[PDB]
């Protein structure tokens, strides 16, 4: 079959590659829809997750199940369905500690394009189908359904790290495609007022629709003192770290109140460390709590996050700007969370 | 000073009162706007918190600053005023063990009709005004504000106590400006499918309108029955308990799944026990956990939810469908809660 | 193969049964040490699980593995092994969603003697040998690794699920081995004053072992009313229901602060249902938390257990006080446990 | 009155001030024994906290009440108290959001020798009597007592903030007091493995005492380098960091797992800032929280820890190495907690 991979570090194109075969708990599905995402950018032109040769890229996609092993049970070919980026091993250590994401290693429950040929083929494999896979509702929009598969869960998992108050006031730096969920996320979960960080004016009109209160251009002055301004000194109660460089975690600091959390969903790919400035942070006794962490995936998490789009919680429709048809058009898709133009958030290529 | 007062079980009527002063921390205020309880029912028909004799009605109100005490410095004669229903007496080691609502006593934060002197007066008094008071918007409609006092910030705690996850399926049994409350709090926390349970046609209404995704009413069958078959035997995660009588209880035992959380909020006024069907409950090993709490009360949640009402993220008009002017109709509006007319939701009486 | 088992209601005796076979990813186990549980003695002489034909009996043992399927990785033949009574099925939506142990359906992680062949036989099934054991250390004594596969995970699970606090005070009703095990588990939580509940000798002297400071005995006088003379009518922080009736709950709503947290740990198998006093409970807005749970199970709780056994966070050997080194000695045991003598804590054969 | 203080940054001497008088809710203490911090070695010879203007030192006292305000009414004169180091404003909207320490500030709920003047002085001034004193037990001794007010809150509180499991491996970077506490507190939460970094002799043994099972010399090799092959490259659970410099953060962060929590108590008062290494923080995704906060102070509090103590949970003789007789002495002290000789661990001074 044919395949979008990672020529190795800083290099891609199509590659010729051997069908994946299904285990005994396992389905082979071919996407319907897939989307490029700019982690697989961090991964390929900065290697910021080691080298790979010949790795198919992308993690996000919605397919038909085409093949399943003899002991699934709840899938079927001719099955749509809807694939968490995130794909644990459930029968591990990790899972047994409460943590999906890290099944037997660190970010091992992400796997396609991480580790393991992702959704840019063909066709592609999804270990324990019945444990990782979700039904694709009839009437749901392809390229809704594929924002599930990792903006949303992404997202929503900054707004639950960060353990929201009814009232909260929330700052959300960066209004990328997570950055917006993480928008509707805090929302979702009893934010007042929400700070969205960002100047890419599409990405603003959709701050605002997703439930941002206030928006902040980081070209106006330092973004910690804007915050200040506008809470009178006082701060906010949360911080949702989605996008800019590792600096951020040292603005979030500095505009978070004592007691407050600070919430990483950012994939940082580059630079040695993140800096905390000792000052602010109370010199470390300002119970200023900083979290971080991969998107939940699997079936559970995925059927809840489909169920709310179907009760129409959220509407992902915004976050797609681009839509394409036609498999040739990955490349140029993936090129675009690269250049990343004015008018995109998320692109879609329907096959 | 005149107020609407409870002359005894079962006996209302205005009386006398001396006018209350402010201690150092006090403050003395006017209603502006006040609404009848169902609380204020459950005390005087059928004496749920024990005796009572010439103790005035009410706590549910926006009101005016009078007068203040010499150490007051957030608030000053003049200052219009959300006064939450509970009001706790933040210097008690309850509070320093992370529970306001029961500062020196069981639901000894919630003062007002409860066993102090309420807000059916011409003046009543407010314990560390600094600590207890948030100022009320310009904007805000003042019927709209009284509900910020109890019935949002019950509802929302409801909401609050049953550790919603993304996406969780939610029952809220009772849709009285309570559940209504429940159910707006647990679309904000971001629940995925929410069965109402309710049949009065204004609340069906309401509740569709705060996120209800789902109706039920009991004269369609035992309730518990119902939710399973809709939720084809699973059950649902969650269940709050907003209205009726203690055998909601057991209906909500039976139908949540095991690992679930049930949620009380209902004040229950009758009854020696509330039962819990041993079968269903697991025989206690099911991890099915009951809470059951008092609204928080005091400045930050008063601003708290004030400013999430400023951001709209809840409308509260829809819970006021009966307005009166004039101090004299208290007794006319409360006897509506106790009458409950199928029309009625909330009513406010504007001074 | 040979196996205590239970004939029917009120009848037991050794049975012929064929050796249970291992599918891929199980493995075949017989005991080198078993103990019997106050639960097969109520499934039996109370029909507590209905009416089971010929279940072989019994679920705390350590043994070694003698058979392991295809698929098992990280167990052989040989191998010696602690078996947490709870096995569950690590691949469902219920451990995706937080709670193994009702993996599959209510209380379904319980599987030995509940509805799969027990302990009490030369030879038992244990469902995903690479999930659900852990490695028995070269060391232990082997009754006081018994001790782990229940008594340890299911007293520590009552003080995990209680949320003690640094200094807290705990009142623990029941002081048999699983009172005895929440006695040593809240200790091991920080608690401050713990105050068991109990009459026979040998309990409360092992009670005073593993952390009691003070003692009650129910039979002397309503045990609320004792905690209330003991604490100055402030009630205690936590409760910990580990024996005694349903009406235990009762006292322990009566005895615990309002804002404070119950924990049931016990099997209640008689009567319909159990009572919440509404007055006590402060008509359900006292934020009393009601909580009941199987205990966990699986390899990772089984190897942390077993590792504070290592480190002596806390010595089992005061749990036993019968030790019969003989494979028959199993039917005298169990009658042993019915029967319950003054001078008997736990019961362990060691064949 | 006489008494230390700090004569600005770098400047130490006895300064003459006005005897503190009490308000309405205040108490005067004159100190029965005390005990000088590391913590006030910084404020002075490194000026973390900024700039002082004659500021009486020291924070950790047991003394008898002389004077109190009108509103006092669980203390009187003559009685002995215990002094939590944090003594907060209860009425503060920070307490509201359930952040005691730091009421009106960050850091402002620890008030002596941050921003009050201290206790080493003929006598002390304490806000809010009934709110921030424990009465001293008449058979526990003084310099037993003393430990309570800071290095048993410290150190517990980082035991808290890592949210220790059942079994779970600990590693405490550090064992001067602080972290003898945090190993005695993290044996007191459950742990399994405890692992202490340190080499002073005294201070390993009672690392030994209080629970450690493992003893690291950070002088022999980095040591995530020696962590991760005591636990053959798994790493450990959690990690208190309770001593050395803002480094320390990395390398907890290399030695925790992901999924793991790290827990600073340890004042950091000089650099920049922290550093978090990318790689190992699994680019921010790898769910590795990070805590830090200033120890809880108050009446509840100190109580509870008082209680434990009184329980014999903890036996804190071993932490005080030296003892002198006359107010003279303080002086003295406090040089120790600069120069350090290696067989001191705290020093008290009594009265
Ligand atoms: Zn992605
Ligand atoms: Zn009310
Ligand atoms: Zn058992
Ligand atoms: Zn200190």
């Amino acid at each position: 079959m044919k395949g979008f991979a990672m020529l190795g570090i800083n290099k891609l194109g199509w590659i010729e590659k051997e069908r994946p075969v299904a285990g005994s708990y396992d389905a082979i599905v071919r996407p319907l829809a897939v989307s490029p995402c700019t982690s697989d950018i961090h991964t390929v032109f900065e290697g910021a997750l080691g080298d790979r040769k010949n790795m198919i890229l992308g993690h996000e996609a919605v397919g038909e199940v085409v093949e399943v092993g003899s002991e699934v049970k709840d899938f079927k070919p001719g099955d749509r369905v809807i694939v968490p980026c995130t794909t644990p091993d459930w029968r591990s250590l990790e899972v047994q500690a409460g943590f999906q994401q890290h099944s037997n290693g660190m970010l091992a429950g992400w796997k396609f394009s991480n580790f393991k040929d992702g959704v840019f083929g063909e066709y592609f494999h999804v270990n324990d189908a019945d444990m990782n896979l979700a039904i694709l509702p009839k009437d749901m929009p392809l390229e809704n359904a594929v924002m599930i598969t990792d903006m949303m869960t992404t997202g929503f998992h900054g707004a639950e790290l960060a353990d929201i108050e009814m009232g909260s006031s929330v700052v959300v730096i960066g209004i990328g495609a997570v950055g917006l969920m993480g928008i509707a996320g805090a929302k979702l979960r009893g934010a007042g007022r929400i700070i969205g960080v960002g100047s890419r004016p599409i990405c603003v009109e959709a701050a605002k629709f997703y439930g941002a209160t206030d928006i902040l251009n980081y070209k106006n002055g330092h973004i910690e003192d804007q915050v200040m301004k506008l809470t009178n000194g006082k701060g906010v109660d949360r911080v949702i770290m989605a996008g800019g460089g590792s600096e951020t975690l040292s603005q979030a600091v500095k505009m978070v109140k004592p007691g407050g959390i600070i919430s990483n969903i950012n994939y940082h790919g580059s630079g040695d460390a993140l800096l905390i400035p000792r000052v602010e942070w109370g010199c470390g006794m300002a119970h200023k709590t900083i979290k971080g962490g991969l998107c939940p995936g699997g079936r559970l998490r995925a059927e809840r996050l489909r169920d709310m789009v179907v009760y129409n919680r959220v509407d992902l429709s915004k976050l797609v700007t681009h839509v394409y048809h036609g498999f040739d058009h990955i490349e140029e898709a993936l090129l675009l969370m690269k250049d990343k133009p004015k008018d995109l958030i998320k692109a879609v290529v329907i096959l």
